[PDB]
């Protein structure tokens, strides 16, 4: 059981690492190999989500008959293969196809190594640690990712970060022989509410919908804020990372500290004070004109998203525990749902908007947006359980 706790934390690292290492490279290096630029990066980083948003029903539907070690270890083998051709390609077709199918490689290994986490542990006081654990594994990857990517493109090339991310993936794949044997055919069964029948109700809506915008507002920012960071022609050398390097590390202050102090403090109001922070420290971007000036803004952005995940996630579980018949894994079904869809959505308006109106306006729309839905968190305050 350790070693699969540890083989899902790294699964989820990995992963997160592969989507982030991206960040720093691609988008300066489409810019770079042209001499509606916005609208392909902005597709092309929107593929990965809206592919795993689709093939999530489909992967359910085969750990249900064939269990969960065979999806994780064709889940890892789908990252190898999407590894590779990010590392080798040099078109704009190919790393489509590379962004596409690292969604369904995603999608395999997040909702079976979640599963056979859910499912080995009995203890609910060891489960719930348990998944706290490995589902913290996505955050560090995303600490770690755009950092790496940055120094590794501008000093040792741009295949360097992606072979390395390669030989950990391999070496993810070698854990898998020792642990699971992945040949074995396991059983499943379904319990708690489906997803659609909680999609219906208002509350969770207000709840997914609050994570959603709050993550949308960096979802448009990765794509275009390595071709806005050009006005002060910024060099890749410790700058194109270090600049989101401060939204990963408030993420996880933030998350520490309010992850205690909501509920002393009210989870509705620390998930209304966040999205208001989110907002202006979003409209506060684009004025900054040099690389020290984007560290309060996006350590603002960071701090209060981890503020706004805090708050929203044990909401939503206490919501789904009131209303409906739930289950361990229905909290993160509807949380993913919101991440997949939120970072759909992002990058692929993000660039008509970019496109049509700039940059600048766009961090202002999506600040207006997130200062406008907080008030919605109101109706978090008390609400009524159901027949
Ligand atoms: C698509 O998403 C991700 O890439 C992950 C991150 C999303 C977002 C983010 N992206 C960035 C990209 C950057 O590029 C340079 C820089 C900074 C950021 C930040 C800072 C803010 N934030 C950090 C990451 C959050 C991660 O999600 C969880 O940690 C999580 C935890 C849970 O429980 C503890 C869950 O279960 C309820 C759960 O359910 C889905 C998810 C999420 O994975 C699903």
């Amino acid at each position: 059981r350790k070693l699969i706790l540890f083989i899902v934390f790294l699964a989820l690292l990995l992963d997160n690492m592969l989507l982030t290492v991206v960040v720093p490279i691609i988008p300066s290096y489409l810019y770079s190999i042209k001499h509606n630029e916005n609208v392909q990066v902005g597709l092309l980083f929107a593929s990965k989500a809206t592919v795993q948003l689709i093939t999530n029903p489909f992967i359910g539907l085969l750990t249900n008959r064939i269990g969960y070690p065979i999806p994780i270890f064709a889940g890892f083998c789908i990252m190898f293969v999407s590894t590779i051709m990010f590392a080798f390609s040099s078109s704009y077709a190919f790393l489509l196809i590379a962004r596409s199918l690292q969604g369904i490689g995603s999608s395999c290994s997040s909702v079976a190594g979640m599963g056979m986490l859910a499912s080995v542990y009995t203890d609910d006081e060891e489960r719930g640690n348990v998944m706290g654990i490995a589902l913290g594994g996505l955050a560090m990857g995303v600490l770690v990712g755009p950092p790496f990517g940055s120094v590794l493109y501008e000093f040792v090339g741009k295949t360097a970060p992606f072979l390395v991310l390669a030989a950990l993936v391999l070496l993810d794949g070698a854990i898998q022989l020792f642990v699971l044997q992945p040949s074995r055919v396991q059983p499943e069964s379904q319990k708690g509410t489906p997803l659609t029948t909680l999609l219906k109700d208002p509350y969770i809506l207000i709840a997914a919908g609050s994570i959603c915008f709050a993550n949308m507002g960096i979802a448009m920012l990765e794509p275009a804020l390595p071709i806005w960071m050009m006005e002060t022609m910024c060099s890749r050398k410790w700058q194109l990372g270090v600049a989101f390097l401060p939204a990963s590390i408030s993420y996880l202050i933030g998350t520490n500290i309010f992850g205690i102090l909501a509920h002393k403090m009210g989870r509705w109001l620390c998930a209304l004070l966040g999205m208001i922070i989110v907002g202006v420290s979003i409209l506060c971007i684009p004025f900054a004109k040099n690389i020290y000036g984007l560290i309060a803004p996006n350590f603002g952005v960071g701090f209060a998203i981890g503020m706004v995940d805090s708050s929203m996630m044990p909401i939503m579980g206490y919501l789904v525990d009131l209303r409906h018949v739930s289950v361990s894994g229905s909290v993160y079904a509807i949380a993913d749902v919101a991440f997949c869809m939120g970072y759909a959505i992002g990058p692929s308006a993000g660039g008509a908007i970019a496109k049509a109106i700039g940059f600048p306006w766009l961090m202002t729309i999506i600040g207006i947006i997130d200062i406008l839905f907080a008030p919605l968190c109101f109706f978090l305050r008390s609400p009524p359980a159901k027949e």
